[PDB]
């Protein structure tokens, strides 16, 4: 099954993802095992330090790349896209081969938790531990055995916007140890306290079952209806800039000052009725990956152009994995269950920050295509030429399998986005897109608060 810790190795056939364009080459699969062994040799996890914008910024570069390879970019493509994101980059940390040892002591392990430098150091030590035990074996011992040691780093996989279940699911999705590894390591160097707090104390809350289960649709919709949570955040949190020099930060953080801050018991409640049933995971993953699509995709204001935010769309992109999760053998069906509970927890706190946009799917379907005869094939193709850090290309791809795990479940009403408007949420996703949607490490093309009116006010009128 799982590619050598030691190398990145691909294949067209063998390695082409859940969704993917036709006919990738043998030439664009050696170009993407180049760039990702420099980008993992090379460039560190982060391509900030957590005092330069406030929180860390996340290095995309392999998610990029291995994204517009599955979409069917050729080898210049590839080149190019990682070139232009590799010169905003850190420096990889330094492997001291005695931590990454000691690192068997538990003792030893949990003091390396948190630290940056020690991001290649756990690298090393995953890559042993699949090595020693197996995948399958790592999966338990580090996500869901429920030992002190795998509770926390359940927790961890979330942090930071939930970068580390995205590496996760790629690492599955594409069969490589060698991600799989830089997963678990990109996850256990995060220290947003927050989360575990927040999952901890709503695994807790939900163990009780005060209240009745809810799909994850229904609980977006119930979100929206409670006083507290439609008030907790506000768009100041994306307008914050640093007193002296004016720059952009987030010294404030949306979920930490501002959700948990002010509506913490209210959302715990809701998050509390996110129990998904062991015995229905084909159904409850695809729902899941649907309430995605529908909050993300939803967040639209007439009279204004289709836009999607920053912050939500990371639901969509985390939400793929899940797939991998329901396929994999080694999980029990209550493990699977978890960590879709996790998952669908962390889209209310996410939706909550940004100011739970009310979903207006009848504008996302009236949007009109820029190009005539746009299908899923010709939008990824135009995603492998567009120029950010690879979240447009994401977005789209993993949009495009939403659709295909909510066909069987399309009659049902928990499914709100209905066959026909993911690909019309894709032209309008790529439709957004400018010839300039990055300058450095700053976005342009994504709204940031779709919940607050103001946000929208830089963004075209649908002409
Ligand atoms: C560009 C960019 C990358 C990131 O990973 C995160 C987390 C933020 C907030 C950004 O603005
Ligand atoms: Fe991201």
């Amino acid at each position: 099954e799982l590619a050598s810790t030691s190398e990145f190795r691909f294949d067209p056939e063998r390695t082409p993802g859940l969704r993917h364009a036709k006919n990738l080459t043998d030439e664009s699969t050696r170009e993407l095992e180049r760039v990702l062994e420099e980008n993992h040799s090379n460039h560190h996890i982060f391509t900030t330090t957590e005092d330069h914008k406030g929180v860390y910024f996340h290095n995309h570069i392999a998610h990029h790349d291995i994204t517009i390879w599955a979409l069917g970019a050729n080898p210049s493509t590839i080149r190019s896209q990682h070139d232009r994101n590799s010169l905003y980059q850190r420096q990889a940390m330094v492997i001291q081969d005695s931590v990454v040892k000691d690192m068997a002591d538990p003792a030893v392990y949990k003091r390396c938790l948190g630290r940056e430098e020690n991001f290649l150091n756990y690298c090393r030590f995953f890559e042993d531990e699949i090595n020693r035990i197996g995948y399958q074996a790592v999966l338990q011992k580090y996500l869901v055995d429920g030992s002190e040691i795998a509770d926390d780093m359940l927790c961890r996989i979330y942090m930071g916007y939930v970068h580390g279940i995205i590496h996760i699911g790629m690492a599955l999705e594409f069969k490589q140890a060698r991600l799989l590894a830089e997963g678990f390591a990109q996850a256990a160097v995060h220290h947003d306290w927050w989360y575990t707090e927040y999952l901890t104390q709503s695994e807790e809350l939900a163990r009780k079952q005060e209240e009745p289960a809810l799909p994850l649709s229904d609980l977006i919709d119930l979100a929206r209806q409670d006083d507290a949570i439609r008030n907790c955040s506000t768009l100041y949190y994306h307008l914050q800039k640093r007193k002296v020099t004016g720059e952009m930060c987030l010294d404030l953080e949306p979920a930490r000052d501002g959700v948990l801050k002010n509506a913490g018991p209210e959302l715990r409640r809701v998050a509390a009725r996110y129990r998904v049933d062991p015995n229905d995971l084909e159904r409850a993953t695809a729902e899941l990956q649907n309430a995605a699509v529908y909050l993300t995709a939803g967040a639209q204001r007439p009279p204004h152009i289709c836009a999607f935010d920053f912050f939500l769309l990371h639901s969509v992109t985390s939400s793929i994995g899940h797939t991998m999760f329901l396929a994999e053998p080694s999980l029990s069906n209550a493990q699977k269950a978890r960590l879709l509970e996790y998952t669908g927890r962390v889209f209310l706190l996410s939706y909550a920050g940004q100011g739970s946009p009310e979903p207006r799917l009848d504008w996302l379907a009236s949007h009109p295509s820029r190009l005539p005869n746009q299908g899923w094939d010709e939008v990824f193709d135009r995603a492998c030429y567009h120029e950010d850090d690879g979240h447009m290309c994401k977005l789209i791809r993993c949009m495009a399998h939403a659709e295909e795990t909510s066909r069987p479940y399309d009659h049902l009403p928990e499914f709100r986005v209905k066959q026909g408007l993911f690909l019309t949420a894709g032209i309008a996703a790529i439709d957004s897109g400018t010839d300039k949607p990055m300058d450095g490490t700053k976005h342009f093309d994504f709204i940031r608060g779709s919940g607050f009116k103001e946000a929208w006010e830089r963004f075209p009128l649908r002409t």
